[PDB]
């Protein structure tokens, strides 16, 4: 299965943190990275009084079940990051899509519950998967077209 993972951090110098997370993602069992988006410098969603975020998207090939993947992303977050509601964030890993699967459990909502509202998630994803279609038939290209989210600056 191809899972799409969003990465975020707003450490002041987040490159080492993001690279460590990227290596950790590739080290997940039965999984490997297919593609990584560019790194993007995005203004904070929430209070203006904090550093910019580094956001990126990762295409991860995996044979793990989706809840097993979440266990690994949550582990990586605990091992590589620290700390609230509107930031700042040491390191966040969001499962945006998991193949074509729809998941609504206590722990896991796939597609990600709010990605449709977040240009810092949609634009990095569109870079690496411009033709992406969501399980319900929505098109990533159309969401960006409908909402006219500001394009992002690279890191
Ligand atoms: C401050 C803010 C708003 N401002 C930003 N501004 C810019 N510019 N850039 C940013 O990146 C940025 N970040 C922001 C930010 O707050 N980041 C948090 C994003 N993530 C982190 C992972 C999960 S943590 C909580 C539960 O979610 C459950 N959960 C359910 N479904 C899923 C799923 N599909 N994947 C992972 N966890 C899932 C688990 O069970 C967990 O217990 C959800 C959270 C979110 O999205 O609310």
């Amino acid at each position: 299965t191809v899972a799409y993972i969003a990465i975020g951090s707003n450490l002041a110098s987040p490159l080492e943190q993001v690279n460590a997370a990227l290596k950790a993602l590739g080290d997940i069992p039965e999984s490997h990275i297919l593609t990584v988006s560019s790194f993007y410098r995005t203004p904070p969603l929430g209070p203006q009084d904090q550093p910019d975020y580094l956001n990126a998207a990762v295409a991860l090939e995996t044979s793990l079940a989706p809840e097993e993947l979440l266990n690994h992303t949550q582990r990586i977050e605990l091992q590589q990051g620290r700390v609230e509601r509107w930031g700042p964030r040491t390191l966040d890993l969001d499962i945006m899509l998991f193949g074509n699967e729809v998941i609504n459990t206590e722990r896991l909502t796939v597609p990600h519950y709010d990605m449709k509202n977040r240009g810092f998630m949609l634009w990095p994803l569109f870079e690496i998967a411009p033709e992406l279609v969501f399980p319900d038939g929505e098109m990533l290209r159309q969401i960006l077209h409908t909402r006219a989210f500001d394009k992002l600056n690279k890191w």
